[PDB]
């Protein structure tokens, strides 16, 4: 039931008090939200973008047409690529992140939150040497894990920072 719990997490990180109920749909257990407006909404990234707008935090979806397309890109990556396989994923992500603090390039967006929640599973299990192998992933993940209100109940992963 992981996706419903993850959308519950995001509700809390977005500072939304009214916890929604989610069902599942299909052999792949895709999340479903009935809304009060009220069209019914299905899929992690579709619901998450809905939740952002009602938290009055639409900047998390990006601020220019280019940043929006980048947020869209990284949302699609979460549901298609994240959701031994992971070591190949992590290496490519490590290279991508070498020159960036945030996933979409410049600013903190929903794409960082959802990728952080999606990888958390795998990052908790990396050895010390593996965290040192993927330095850029570790650096980004540590920054999001400390970012105000995001981690909530997730375990902190231990990252030791040089000369600190």
């Amino acid at each position: 039931m992981a996706a419903a719990a993850e959308l519950s997490l995001l509700e809390k990180s977005l500072g939304l008090s009214k916890g929604n109920k989610y069902s599942a749909q299909g052999e792949r257990q895709i999340p479903v939200l009935q809304t009060n407006n009220g069209p019914s909404l299905m899929g992690l990234t579709t619901i998450a973008a809905h939740l952002v707008k009602q938290a009055n935090k639409e900047y998390l979806l990006g601020s220019t047409a280019e940043e929006k397309a980048m947020v869209q890109q990284w949302l699609e990556y979460r549901v298609t690529q994240v959701d031994n396989d992971i070591h190949t994923l992590l290496m490519d992500l490590n290279s991508y992140l070498e020159d960036k603090v945030y996933l979409t390039g410049y600013n903190f967006t929903l794409a960082d939150i959802l990728l952080y929640y999606g990888l958390h599973r795998f990052i908790v299990d990396l050895t010390v040497q593996e965290k040192e192998k993927y330095l850029n992933v570790s650096r980004w993940f540590c920054h999001i894990q400390h970012y105000p209100g995001i981690r909530q109940h997730l375990s902190s992963v231990v990252f030791i920072k040089n000369r600190l």
